[PDB]
């Protein structure tokens, strides 16, 4: 893994943003940037060339499985790996993720080792 790619903090709550960028910054991720809702994540991701996307499953402009979607149908941006954060991970969830191409998911509330762990399954 590269301590230096491009990570894009996904999530509608401000508080919740900062926690997943301080736990990223726990591992040695410090190439952090944020965006309150997919509808102004997908532009970000359309324009600055990210390595990662790590994204809450609930917002209200458009929803995080919406954003996997409009990030695998574009030809641009369907390589970007993409994390999940969910509430639980109940298995209808995680199957319609899956079946949208979502790399890996992760439940809150979680700590850096989990977060480390996910990050290691996923980047491979
Ligand atoms: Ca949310």
């Amino acid at each position: 893994l590269n301590k230096n790619m491009k990570i894009l903090i996904v999530d509608d709550f401000s508080t919740m943003r900062r926690i997943v960028k301080n736990l990223l910054r726990d591992l040695g991720f410090n190439n952090t940037q944020e965006a309150d809702d997919g509808l102004t994540a997908l532009p970000m991701l359309k324009k600055g060339d990210f390595d990662f996307v790590v994204t809450d499953w609930n917002m209200p402009g458009m929803q995080g499985i919406d954003l996997l979607k409009n990030i695998r149908a574009d030809e641009e941006l369907k390589h970007l790996p993409v994390l999940m954060i969910t509430a639980e991970a109940k298995r209808e969830q995680i199957i319609e993720a899956a079946q949208a191409g979502v790399n890996g998911y992760i439940v809150k509330p979680f700590t850096a080792a989990t977060l480390k762990e996910k990050l290691d399954k996923i980047f491979e």
